[PDB]
């Protein structure tokens, strides 16, 4: 059923680490910022009543399986654009002089000290042709996911998720309400909008 893009015999190339590891930073200050927004706030344990979430700190201080698959999320974005023949050159490095942290408002700060810090790529506009890039990185993102849902032996439960390996979100990408397709979206288009607010082209293949 689900065919992500394989990237397993894909190299990132030296001259894309540094990048990655911006993207990596970057995703982590968008992700607190949503979960800040919603009510959530620092606890040492992760809590879904109660709202508090353990990565909600800098990405240094960051626990390293959590700090490592972040970097992987990056990585793996990374490579799924060169698996899809996709181009990528570094035609502003300038781009980067220009590029600025948000300062949040006081109440965006946690209890531990840690306010999220993402780039303001408000001026950072995205053409046509990125946001179909974006559209193919959510739906293979999403196949993805139910690829290793699948190896851990879920299935699809037929409207009703239950927590013996039913899911009713294991449907073609294709299939999943319009609000979570947006959802999943959002963050891969504000991963393609880092790559081009520090002076990449990312072009689709010929």
């Amino acid at each position: 059923i689900p065919c992500p893009v394989d990237t397993s015999q894909v190299i990132l190339p030296p001259h894309l680490e540094k990048i990655r590891d911006r993207l990596a930073e970057n995703i982590h200050e968008l992700w607190g910022m949503n979960k800040i927004e919603l009510g959530w706030t620092f606890g040492k344990i992760r809590d879904d009543n109660k709202r508090q979430h353990p990565c909600l700190v800098e990405f240094s201080k960051l626990p390293e399986t959590e700090k490592n698959y972040n970097l992987q999320m990056s990585t793996e974005t990374l490579k799924t654009l060169l698996a899809l023949g996709c181009h990528i050159a570094h035609v502003n490095p300038a781009a980067e002089e220009d590029l600025k942290k948000v300062k949040l408002p006081k109440n965006y700060m946690m209890s531990n000290g840690y306010k999220p810090a993402p780039l303001d790529l408000s001026d950072v506009k995205l053409l046509p042709p990125q946001e179909i890039l974006v559209d193919k990185l959510a739906e293979n993102a999403h196949n993805v996911w139910a690829k290793d849902r699948i190896k851990q032996g879920w299935t699809y439960g037929i409207q009703q998720d239950l927590k013996n390996k039913r899911n009713p979100r294991l449907v073609p990408y294709a299939l999943l309400d319009e609000r979570t397709k947006k959802s999943n979206r959002d963050s891969l288009r504000e991963a393609v909008r880092t790559f081009v607010g520090y002076g990449y082209n990312i072009e689709p293949s010929d």
